[PDB]
């Protein structure tokens, strides 16, 4: 509209996204454009409900707007995401005290929307979005569920499954909050060694690298495993590999936690909540990032 300036394109979303100048109150803000033959009143009441969930570690999302039918999302803004503050770190590494805070300021905003029955369901370090004083925040939450398993963007984008819990790639149909401890799981290890935990091109892919890693799962470690439906008895058995070589060098609290993190039964999987008061965090702190924009 006219009460926006395009500052510049940021890029093809999970729609199109711009930053943009808010010409009345001159704040700074992202413009999510998302694209359809009449636009769900059902999302729009959904999504209306997310303007009410306020935390530190959140990207508010200060306006939805579903005038002239096009519906977009204001944002918060932030000026760069952890996907590239980490290639960005690739010689050197993030210092362990920085990934310990950023995991911890993560692990409370999941504990909050949790406690509010919001579900992220895409974490990925393109979602996770930081700023000079050392914040991270949670962003784009997979737009509420209003779009399933997007395959192709506006323009036919490749979607990143290397994050997915494995109870959705064995087609479970009801997600539950392990599924963003899980993600979550998977980017505290990419942080740590500088290399996707399980980079699967597929969606067998990934769960076979994930099998091969933690071991194919069965009745014992996962009760209901076998009937899951896409679970097929003819899928290889892979034995589980020790996390002193999945994750080297973390320390026993670190990798103790990543393990809670990554367990496949959903209900074992630790919570956000529990997994704040793990001894990983006795020594947390806040430091300063050095951010290059
Ligand atoms: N709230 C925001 O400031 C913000 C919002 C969105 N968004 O999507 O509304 C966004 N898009 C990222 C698109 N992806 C998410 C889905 N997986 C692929 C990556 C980036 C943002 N900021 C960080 C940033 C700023 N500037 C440049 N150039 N690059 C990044």
């Amino acid at each position: 509209m006219e009460n926006f300036q395009k500052v510049e394109k940021i890029g093809e979303g999970t729609g199109v996204v711009y930053k943009a100048r808010n010409k009345l109150t001159g704040e700074v803000v992202a413009l999510k454009k998302i694209r359809t033959e009449g636009v769900p009143s059902t999302a729009i009441r959904e999504i209306s409900l997310l303007k009410e969930l306020n935390h530190p570690n959140i990207v508010k999302l200060l306006d939805v707007i579903h005038t002239e039918n096009k519906l977009y999302l204001v944002f918060e803004f932030l000026h760069q995401d952890l996907k590239k503050f980490m290639d960005a770190s690739a010689l050197t590494g993030i210092p362990l005290p920085l990934i310990k805070s950023y995991l911890f300021q993560l692990l409370q905003g999941l504990a909050f929307c949790h406690s509010h029955r919001v579900l992220h369901r895409d974490l990925k370090p393109q979602n996770l979005l930081i700023n000079t004083e050392g914040a991270i925040k949670l962003a784009d939450f997979g737009l509420a569920r209003a779009f399933g398993v997007p395959v192709r963007t506006y323009t036919h984008e490749v979607v990143t499954l290397w994050y997915r819990a494995p109870e959705i790639l064995l087609g479970c149909k009801y997600y539950s909050t392990a599924v963003d401890i899980w993600s979550l799981g998977c980017i505290f290890a990419e942080m740590v060694t500088r290399r996707a935990l399980f980079p699967g091109d597929s969606e067998i892919d990934q769960l076979f690298r994930i099998f091969r890693t933690l071991g194919t799962p069965d009745e014992v470690v996962w009760p209901g495993v076998t009937s899951m439906p896409d679970y097929k008895p003819s899928f290889p058995k892979w034995a589980r590999q020790d996390f002193s070589k999945v994750v080297p060098p973390l320390d026993e609290d670190g990798r103790s936690l990543l393990s809670q993190m990554l367990h496949y039964d959903p209900n074992k999987r630790i919570s956000a909540k529990a997994a704040l008061a793990h001894p990983f965090f006795q020594d947390v702190t806040k430091p300063v990032p050095h951010l290059r924009l």
